[PDB]
């Protein structure tokens, strides 16, 4: 069983840890805590294989600079999840990019891109630019609802398909 470390980033409302525990336990918060560090490892059954997942949900608030740049090099698994609630987690994107890419120093990254909060009735932003911007960064892009639980599985199943095709 191989340990896989998972990074979770986004902005403040989008709900990263009700994502996590959507997936962990399968329960859903409607509540907001503010996350610093923590370790959400549960073993998946990925391809025949159970692999074990270390995810790691990260503050939202920029307090932590030192911090984030120092472990940011064992970001394995980058959870990069937007909301259509919010236009400007469209741009975020790309100040995340350049965030990972410096401390990955690669190009090359297993990721995909995934839009949540599919169930809400306003949409700031449709599939077709969402998967133009994924396109221009070689990320396949993936609509997930946790709220109903639609599209976690086949989201995550895709994800560590990718990841694999990195590695070997
Ligand atoms: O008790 C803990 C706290 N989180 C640790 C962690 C580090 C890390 C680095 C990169 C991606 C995920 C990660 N999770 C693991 N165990």
């Amino acid at each position: 069983m191989t340990e896989y470390k998972l990074v979770v980033v986004g902005a403040v409302g989008v709900g990263k840890s009700a994502l996590t525990i959507q997936l962990i336990q399968n329960h859903f918060v409607d509540e907001y805590d503010p996350t610093i560090e923590d370790s959400y490892r549960k073993q998946v059954v990925i391809d025949g294989e159970t692999c074990l997942l270390d995810i790691l949900d990260t503050a939202g608030q920029e307090e932590y600079s030192a911090m984030r740049d120092q472990y940011m090099r064992t970001g394995e698994g980058f959870l990069c999840v937007f909301a259509i609630n919010n236009t400007k987690s469209f741009e975020d994107i790309h100040h995340y990019r350049e965030q990972i890419k410096r401390v990955k120093d690669s190009e090359d990254v297993p990721m995909v891109l995934v839009g949540n909060k599919s169930d809400l009735p306003s949409r700031t932003v449709d599939t077709k630019q969402a998967q133009d911007l994924a396109r221009s960064y070689g990320i396949p892009f993936i609509e997930t609802s946790a709220k109903t639980r639609q599209g976690v599985d086949d989201a995550f199943y895709t994800l560590v398909r990718e990841i694999r095709k990195h590695k070997e």
